[PDB]
């Protein structure tokens, strides 16, 4: 019995990662840098030596890649599906470099909304899944200079508070959660901004370690509630209920 | 001096083609059906003899497709900018085609942010430039039975509204604006459930006919409203600032 993880290779993934291990799971971990994968199955093999681990080298940006990592894995018992894979960028939009955009949408909504989809079809009756998408508090609160990627954010934020009560309604076995962190010491400023090495430590006065959103993701997973945030103005976790009006 | 109105062929955006044509707009109309657009256009002739018509059949639920439109539309003088086209899906996630879902995502949220973006970068200091999302209440108001269109409105609204934002803390030129439409007598329930006929008269309560939304539309133009949306109890239409958090 398996749990998946897109966007393994670092930050909120990896942590994730090494915390299921912990306690045992069997994972299956995907992202872009093969190094960076067979890095953290050694790292999860030592921590539990009888997990399973499989790997999966794949860009999640397009969409054929996306379906076909879904159907290599319908061998597989898949308890929990997390979409953690994710980019941002920090630019007014007159500034966007339209590739970079499109691959974010791609990889932000399409490959999340594609994996869900699939996940949600197969699990929906099956006993004791989770499906757990990794939004942002930006899905909550738009951010100036980052519109485009909090309006994905708002998109994983929207679409799976919308899950999360269909299945409810519905009487569904699968649970679907929302994941919505704030500042989180990861390379996605790095990425984001197109240069290493910021530093959260002499820049950042509130934040979250990825060791310390892997707990908050386990423990979200370990609860009734559909919605995991992190308060901007205490900055404390909290587990509570959809943020967005529902029309049910 | 043009405005470009995509979804043309039908509902919303073809009523405001007309309303335009009313006032001697120059109009560049676009959608997939020649059919309707070419009907489109004598009507817009006969109501106005001296505003140019150009029509565009593109399928923009393809990016390259999306590309090539803006392109092949840099020789003209374009004051606004309206991203109307756009389809619903009223199924649970469980049942989707994964097909008309990534269609759907790929028209209401990439076309969408790929013509806003460009839009922007070449309009945000020409004067009297107006750039109008078309969202939907149903991107301020998860649904039930349709949360992946309702995501992809959120994604518009919280775009739309971020952008908006940006451009006037920059002092931009270019204006910004969000149309939320409630029920409204277009197409549209019979494109997402993929059969014709539905009957808004005998199903459907409150809502308001595509003429009065282009009406709507085109005060939200002559307004220094960001949002205009209509309320889904009074189905007043309401002329307003954002509705989403703001971190700025
Ligand atoms: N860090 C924060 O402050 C913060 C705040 C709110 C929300 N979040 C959310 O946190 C999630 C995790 O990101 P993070 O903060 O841990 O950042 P990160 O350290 O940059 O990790 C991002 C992960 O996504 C993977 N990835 C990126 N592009 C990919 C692609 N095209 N195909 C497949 N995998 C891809 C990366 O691996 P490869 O490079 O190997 O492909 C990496 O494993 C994201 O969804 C992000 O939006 C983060
Ligand atoms: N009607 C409502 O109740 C309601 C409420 C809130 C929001 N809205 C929003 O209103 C907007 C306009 O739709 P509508 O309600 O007027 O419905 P509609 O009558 O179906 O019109 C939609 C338009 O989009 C065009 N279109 C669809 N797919 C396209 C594609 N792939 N490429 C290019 N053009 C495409 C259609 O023309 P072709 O098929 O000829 O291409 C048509 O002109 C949408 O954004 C919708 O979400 C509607």
């Amino acid at each position: 019995k398996y749990t998946v993880i897109t966007g393994a290779s670092s930050g909120i993934g990896y942590e994730t990662a090494k915390l299921l291990a912990g306690k045992g799971k069997s994972l299956v971990l995907v992202a872009r840098r093969t190094s960076e994968l067979e890095k953290l199955r050694d790292e999860v093999k030592q921590i539990s030596p009888d997990s399973d681990v499989i790997l999966k080298s794949v860009d999640l940006a397009d969409n054929q890649n996306v379906h076909d990592l879904y159907e290599g894995l319908k061998e597989l018992d898949i308890e929990t599906w997390i979409n953690n894979a994710g980019v941002g960028d920090f630019d007014l939009v007159q500034d966007i470099e339209l590739g970079k955009i499109e691959k974010m949408l791609r990889l932000n909504i399409e490959a999340l909304t594609i994996l869900s989809s699939l996940f949600v079809r197969d699990h929906h009756d099956i006993e004791g899944t989770t499906l757990v998408n990794i939004s942002s508090l930006g899905g909550y609160m738009i951010v100036p200079n980052a519109v485009t990627y909090c309006a994905t954010k708002f998109y994983v934020s929207a679409y799976t508070e919308g899950l999360a009560q269909e299945l409810q309604k519905g009487g569904a076995k699968l649970r679907a959660k929302v994941l919505a962190p704030a500042a989180t010491e990861t390379e996605f400023v790095d990425r984001a901004r197109g240069e290493a090495g910021f530093d959260y430590s002499k820049n950042v006065k509130k934040y979250h370690t990825a060791a310390e959103m892997a707990g908050f993701l386990h423990q979200l997973i370990e609860s009734d509630a559909i919605v995991g945030i992190v308060d901007g103005e205490t900055y404390e976790f909290e587990l509570r209920g959809p943020l967005f009006n529902y029309a049910g």
